């Protein structure tokens, strides 16, 4: 019952319906992740139903945004962010850390990787056309984000493989020059590289220099996507890989509460170690313990 | 099938790896660890071998030293910048001239040592950790110091790989992983930089005196350091000693090794488990069908899971 409101409330375009729902989403608690799980197959549902009515063309674009602390990814998303809301556009802002006058926007929302693709869909739900990711680094958790986006974009200060396009930042002022540089060291870099031809800008929120650019190359991206197939075949892709994850962490669930199992696996586990046994006759064992 | 075994070729290979690992030959280690980190099906099989064969020295070599361990594992982590390196190169010198064979293994999401024939330094590519762990204590080494950069997940891994975790702070807000911290190093305790880090040790005795120990013996310590200095170094080591001593007499070492192989092993299960599971044709024809209705929203991931066991089973 507490499920069908906020699902009405989130699909009616009500901010605090899915920031609540965010919330529940991100819960460790077993029953609060019972509520979330129904929550989130209302929303595939209907999620389903917008595309078919849309003639199976996608309802948002998902861009990945990345950078190193101090890149100007906060000062550019506040920017960027105005720039989208006055021209008619929902926007949804979710930080995936692994370590504003926005805020005051009623057309923008602003909130590891575990719940991410979970709240995406929430907010293209609740009618959002434009869901940015913002993260750190160059790394890790930077990988799963281009694994979560349609396109993936780095900001670097003036002072690569996976990269859609590279902004580089604060070409303003006295770094004018640093960032005319970098930025002709990067398409240098790019030149090199076997493979959209990913685009290297100069952009500054400070004066707004490129940002009007930015978004016309990241608009030709997702027409080439689209006219050419490789944006489904991209979410598809990313759809099966989230799929089976909630798929084998129920296989598990089920498998390693099973009292077959649970029996027999300290006495494994010490075979294993004292190198009576192999980890793969431990898992055979295991499996036709649990069919017998 | 038996399971099927291993080539003639690919027996006397893991044969040699092995005798020269245990003898202590460097470049049969350095192999050992590049053949435990592949990820071809192959030479994944060939690695499970000679990892078995090393887990059987290894609980011989327990048991010729009276049950007790052979290595001390030292987990250290800090933000970039802390002076970790610089540390590391001080402190290793420092242990390998007191007799000690050091192994130095870097773990990264985020000198002179490399002359010292005392050393084992291995290049940053913890999935493998453990493993490599064990190929340096069947070779000999005697201290095993496992090197990561953070305050976060990664980190997190490593505490629960080593004897003891260390963290390098520097002088110049965590809340954090430095509830997983046995000792934290304020770094840099030199020149002008000796007054802020008297002032960040205070915070962080400050912080630690408000948490609930995990341990019923050891007070985690902040202290000062200065590798330029040599400042606290000699003082760090010995405090090292006592955790160890503390640890090994009140049985928490052993209980902690057990709790982190329980883990270890049961990972290893898992993994072959859904290896199995995953690749088994009743289970291979009905993912796709089944990845659509739950994407549909027609059916959830637990009965998804249902399904594919039941189909398994039957
Ligand atoms: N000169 C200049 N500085 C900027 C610009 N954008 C951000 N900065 C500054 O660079 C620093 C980092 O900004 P921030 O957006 O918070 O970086 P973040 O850590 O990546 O989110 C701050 O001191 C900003 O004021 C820009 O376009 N021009
Ligand atoms: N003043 C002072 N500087 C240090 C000390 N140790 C390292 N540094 C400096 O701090 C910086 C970081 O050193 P490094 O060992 O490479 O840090 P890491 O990134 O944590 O491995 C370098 O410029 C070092 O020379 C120290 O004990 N005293």
């Amino acid at each position: 019952r507490f499920v069908d409101k906020l699902y009405t409330g989130l699909i009616q375009g009500q901010r605090a319906c899915l920031a609540e729902a965010i919330t529940l989403v991100e819960s460790t608690h077993s029953r609060k992740k019972e509520l979330a799980q129904v929550l989130l197959q209302k929303v595939l549902l209907y999620h389903r139903e917008q595309e078919q009515s849309n003639k199976g063309k996608p309802l948002a674009f998902r861009v990945g945004l990345s950078g190193p602390p101090g890149a100007g990814k906060s000062t550019f998303i506040e920017y960027f962010g105005k720039m989208l809301t006055e021209r008619g556009h929902k926007l949804s802002v979710l930080a995936v850390d692994p370590s504003t006058e926005l805020s005051r926007d009623m057309n923008a929302y602003i909130r590891v990787t575990r719940t991410t693709n979970e709240a995406i869909l929430l907010c293209e739900g609740a009618g959002y056309d434009i869901i940015l990711i913002e993260t750190v680094g160059v790394g890790q958790s930077e990988f799963a984000v281009a694994d979560m986006v349609d396109m993936f974009v780095l900001l670097l200060p003036p002072a690569i493989e996976m990269a859609d396009l590279v902004a580089v930042t604060k070409s303003d002022g006295d770094l004018i020059v640093p960032a005319r540089r970098i930025q002709a060291e990067y398409v240098s870099a790019l030149k090199l590289l076997r493979k959209w031809k990913p685009k290297v800008i100069r952009i500054s929120a400070r004066s707004g220099e490129g940002i009007s650019e930015m978004w016309d190359k990241m608009k030709d991206f997702q027409d080439l996507m689209l006219a050419s197939g490789e944006l489904t075949a991209k979410r598809r892709k990313q759809q099966k890989v989230w799929m089976w994850n909630l798929i084998q962490e129920s296989v598990l669930e089920h498998f390693r509460t099973h009292p077959t199992v649970r029996e027999q696996i300290p006495l494994l586990e010490q075979k294993v170690l004292i190198g009576a046994l192999s980890p793969g006759l431990a898992a055979d064992f295991l499996l036709k313990a649990f069919k017998s």
